[PDB]
């Protein structure tokens, strides 16, 4: 009956928007920066580029580059040990989700008493965090967007979650200029997986007309774009709809959620470490089927949004179009069409569904399912 | 080639949204509150909600209704002796765009070497405002979601601008169940304030797909419920959807910026003091016709999302209906047609058209014009 | 959020329903019945089909005929004392809408302590009356299938209403058969009585699903069936369908109540004293387009069940044509265009819709509006 | 070609419509209730609802929970011992469709002298029951609304049924927010028993335009909120809209009739004990197909009452998408399509045809059969 919608304070976006970077810590009162990165994207002009602007304004900088894909609590607690070693002011995540998934991790556990896994959960965070600069270097996740943080725990070998509002980082930025680099297999998963928060998003039992916003033009945008960003990475005005796309998805995936495509997807992650953006795309078309039912005139909406002709048609028949615009993508941009070819085995189909029911993402999903029906999903996409 | 995009960290919205201000006050570390609202809003039920979720919270509170409809300096500075005089921590703003205005300006003044004019501009602020929460009881403003902060100069008897991250509210609220006492005319006023927000803002030279987003939907909410919410105030679907409408219109304007509208609005409002929502809402249609050679196309969207049939018309044909679409939803709510009943006089064209020039609004208008065609506009609409 | 839906337990209807009458008063216990009818009607072939059945079926009767067009409360003491010196265990009424009215009155006046006007208001009878079998004669009020009893109080000259689930009539009777000798005029008159009990209580703002069932169903048979009707009385299949049409709008008008029409239809009643069906039918289109801005997709709606071509239209261009389809209609069949040519005065609008605003039915007004503006439609009537 | 309309005289429906129960208890003059329920729903919270507001309207209450489904002539016996031991003068049924048959039941050999078989027929009671509050639970029956008792003969093993205006429930109450925790394979069955209700006393011999108003509106209803409804039961607006339609095709089978869906849906019942509602839905498009050529009109209505384009086509082909439609809405909510995976054995349906035919729904198919086409329905269904 009533919503909250987060978001950072104040948010960058557009070719060269990483030259307010060190502007914007200078604002904040940050004297020295944790830059927290990537072992790959650390040899070209990525981190580069902010840690010019970072010395430019007179930032001093401390690099942190030991985060792992699929960030580990042990990368919060190597990562700690240099904020604290190096006395750092500021925190600067760069990258995908992981760089920022650490950096709050790192803030949270360089504020919150002792120890790191305890504070799991809903808005269980007390202080606020160290600022956080995020430049955000991949059009997927949207992470320097959320109120999320998932780091992986070392012990048990399962993601933990911690949803706090004081995870917003300070400020955001999304320069597109940074993403031309990206290869064309990547910059499709990436793409899929914004797809699949704003269609979430938009079908969430969450879902409100302000979140609907973002949701709508996320897709729009997508649905015009993603082909001819995987087409030719060297396409700015693509890469800068992917951009705002996935940006855009962000703001509305934060505050409506997301559903079973995220829940089956993490468990495909789980098992076989499959790329979160490819898993995202095979199941989305399928689980899309699937939730059709519980609202058609939301995927009659999601159709129109993608380019197709409505016109004359029902509205089951214009929802029906909407799963085929789907797959058309899917596709043309790449993603392989079949589960039976990433790896995946029919006999993990009962664990995974059974892990998939009991995915934070599945509350919110808008048709209430059992293990049986996810099961079946999984075995319609194999 | 470049933008920001400001909004309040944390907001609230839909029925009963009010009963988190308490909650979100304590969040903040605000011990004693300074409620900052109207003589006419201080009784009834509405800031009597505000001032009982901050009591069941353990928040101490004083007063401050001192708030003019125009803020002036001098109702800063004698709301500033009360956040001193009683020590507050935090500022509670509860009503329109007043209290919200003049709530900002308490917590500079409380923060920046004491003075109105001296920081006047754009980003002149160095320190950090006392924490802000903003309850909108109206379908109009959205200057909880602003950057801005506007004052009259008693002075010069003239306005002035302050233009800053550090003016946004920390978290803001927008309780529909607080809206529904507001009566007939008044909806429609600031329902076209908002449509007018979300037309200025979409059609900026500052525009851009993330701004978009908010942009198009508000138009689509606005298209589809103020006509409802003006018949019947206590429709609280409508009244819902306004609030979400006049809210993503405002996180549109508040980064694609205004136009020629409310350039010329503000001269109304100078002279005559004409309620901004009606000197809107007559000009409207008039330099929506004026700017439509500046981008047909989006004026076409317009119409579209408007929700009239554009099938097989030329992008001209599309936009023509998107005028008429708008002065159709004029008339339908009862805003009067002609500047020449709400007392306006010719004679006055030339002066408010040279002012109207020079407004911090005027820079961001699609089509660069002078002050004969600005002359002509009034003419259109007298 | 929470609805009531009354109807009579057992109703009849077709051509020779009225075969019925005797069978269904021995099924009720009762022995001697009061007939209570008009003047008019009471020699021809009307209240003796009904007289007809009453004797085959063993039931001897006493008849009252003293029943005015507006039934006075005198008009009851008048039966009741023909009703206890006749020793009635029954009541039969067969008429239009004032023998009903009178028989709900004898009734009341039969089973609760010596006095009528007193009972005036919502649920305030205690005791079950005499079983009450309604015929109907009319296709216009309902009032067989009604909760409401209305009476004229002759010390005051004003009406009142009695509002009870115990006003149910046991049985209802609508035998299309006993209509067929009504005159042009009032075949239209009682026809856009029984179109406007049909829309009124679509628009309601106690309409619902169930409800609206019955409201959709009775413009439909009215738009296909009323013309043919006027224009000849003798054509069975639509007096036929008009008597299914005004049952259905009274199963609907009973429970979703009505609007600013009948509250402006009473007034013009209350001086002029107007046929109701006239009243209401020369009023409908203006206080439609009105009211065409609370809810412009069921106006649409009514275009569609009226018979219009809504295909490529915008909603507001479809609700258009259903204010083009009432006035159609009504011109067609002859109802008077102008209130000016009715004896109707200027001068007596500010009154009447004073008074207007008062009326019961005019709280399920789906716009709310005032003094003013109900005398604005006045003058559109005009 | 005279027509019979027979509907409880009050009627509740709507969130919260329960807290009711007490206060029409005390109107209806009943000073202790016999609460008639399922061990099933007999804990939680709805018999409980019942039950508080029951007792907090001073009614005493005993509770009989003993109804099986298909109820027994010895649970009625059972049900009766309890009304007259703990000295009970109302009958409150809170359920689905057995316990109010079992409350009617009851009700019956409570006021009429010697056993329950002997007055199986038409109208053969003489004395009114006690009154009946019915508090429905599932949007299937609309037992809560109806002329019909129907036992099982325990002696015989057959079924027979008591048709009669005296077993019309004094009200009926459909409280949605009872109706939450239906399963999504219940809601999907009794759904489409709502659905079988809606296109047999459309297309009925004793249908009428006042039968087919009500038969319409469900249909609307049912296409527009089914698939809604078995995808998330918590889904209000779905359940609320679900129970609306249940309840109108209700007030429309009880006096247009049913058909052969029903005829043979009963003998599945009868053989196997299949579930009603499954029986029904499964065979619903072979026998809508069957009765496609008695009016092919009315299945034209039904194809553009579910959302089908009829706009280029011959009433034929639009009355062909009818029958897609129906099947498409099956298959969507997990309807078993082949009796042969419902335990079905092919030499059986000689024996199952000869019982449709003298089956009671069987006269009023608007379709005349024999032996040989009941069983090549069978066979098509198989
Ligand atoms: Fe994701
Ligand atoms: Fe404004
Ligand atoms: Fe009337
Ligand atoms: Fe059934």
């Amino acid at each position: 009956r009533m919503f909250d919608y987060l978001v950072p304070n104040v948010n960058f976006f557009g070719p060269n928007a990483i030259s307010v970077v060190g502007e914007r810590c200078q604002l904040l009162g940050g004297k020295k920066a944790l830059l927290v990165t990537d072992k790959g994207l650390r040899k070209d002009g990525a981190v580069d580029k902010t840690l010019h602007y970072l010395r430019e304004a007179g930032i001093e900088v401390a690099i942190f580059d030991g985060v792992e894909p699929n960030p580990k609590d042990t990368n919060v607690r190597d990562g700690l040990a240099v904020f604290r070693r190096e006395q750092c002011d500021i925190i600067v995540t760069v990258g995908g989700g992981s760089p920022h998934d650490c950096g709050k991790g790192i803030g949270i556990a360089a504020t919150h008493e002792g120890d790191l896994y305890q504070y799991a959960g809903i808005e269980t965070l007390t202080n606020p965090l160290p600022p956080i600069v995020a430049v955000n270097t991949t059009a997927g996740t949207a992470s320097e967007v959320t109120r999320h943080c998932v780091l992986t725990n070392t012990e048990t070998k399962v993601k933990f979650v911690i949803v706090s509002w004081r995870n917003l980082p300070s400020v955001s930025i999304n320069d597109p200029l940074l993403m031309i680099g990206k290869p064309a297999a990547l910059t499709a998963a990436t793409g899929m997986d914004a797809l699949t928060h704003a269609v979430e998003a938009y079908i969430s039992k969450d879902a409100n007309p302000v979140t609907d916003a973002a949701a709508m033009q996320a897709i729009r945008l997508i649905a015009r774009n993603l082909r001819q960003a995987v087409a030719l990475g060297s396409n700015l005005q693509a890469r800068e709809y992917m951009a705002y796309a996935s940006l855009l998805a962000g703001m509305a995936f934060n505050n409506a959620n997301l559903g079973y495509v995220h829940a089956m997807a993490h468990q495909l992650g789980g098992l076989y470490d499959m790329p979160h953006g490819v898993a995202n795309a095979v199941l989305l078309p399928h689980v899309a089927r699937y939730n059709l039912i519980a609202n058609p005139e939301k995927f009659a909406d999601i159709a129109e949004l993608m380019g197709e002709n409505i016109t004359g048609l029902s509205t089951l028949d214009a929802a029906e179009k909407a799963i085929a615009a789907i797959t058309r993508l899917s596709m043309d941009i790449g993603i392989p069409q079949h589960l039976r070819d990433l790896g995946v085995k029919e006999t993990d189909f009962p664990y995974m569904a059974e892990m998939a029911l009991k995915d934070g993402n599945a509350f919110s999903n808008p048709r209430k399912g059992n293990e049986q029906e996810i099961a079946a999903i999984f075995r319609q996409a194999f």
